[PDB]
């Protein structure tokens, strides 16, 4: 049994709900919350500037740090970091931005760093601003993901879509 409540179950190991991911960590605190991280893990939109600003920016000081040791990430890699007060650990996955004309089979590579932890709250990756169809990013998400994933989708009538429209 887990604290997470509200989700829809799509499969053996995916849930979905219409949530804001940030509203949700706080109130979970869950092991692993997922941030939609470019190689650079500069934060400043989408999912990562809303997380990043929730930390009130101590994320991004972490990953300035980061990033002066170790360098850029890979699209389709991650860097497990702290949670600060939205979660124990943040996984910071670079899934493919369409609107820098990245290659989409890498979405499954970023899906795969989820099954490195048994619990997980997650955005979809590459969609909102990375440009990808967030339908196709769940059906990689549930056709790749085999621990137990927690979808937050910050529209409603996207969320809607998704459910909707779910094979
Ligand atoms: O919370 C935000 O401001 C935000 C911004 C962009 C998003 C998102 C959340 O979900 C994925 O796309």
């Amino acid at each position: 049994v887990n604290s997470f409540s509200g989700y829809l179950k799509l499969t053996d190991n995916v849930y979905i709900k219409n949530a804001d991911i940030v509203e949700e960590a706080k109130k979970v605190k869950p092991t692993v919350v997922v941030n939609a991280a470019n190689v650079y893990l500069k934060h400043g939109g989408g999912v990562a500037g809303a997380l990043n600003k929730a930390t009130n920016n101590a994320m991004q000081v972490e990953s300035d740090d980061y990033i002066a040791t170790n360098g850029p990430l890979k699209v389709g890699g991650s860097c497990v970091l702290s949670g600060h007060n939205l979660a124990k650990h943040c996984l910071h996955v670079v899934g493919p931005n369409v609107n820098k004309g990245e290659d989409i089979q890498l979405l499954k590579s970023a899906y795969e760093n989820f099954n490195q932890h048994e619990v997980l709250l997650a955005p979809l990756l590459s969609a909102g601003i990375f440009g990808a169809d967030p339908i196709h990013s769940l059906r990689v998400c549930v056709d790749t993901v085999r621990t137990n994933v927690y979808l937050a989708v910050f529209d409603k009538n996207l969320y809607d879509k998704l459910v909707s429209s779910f094979l």
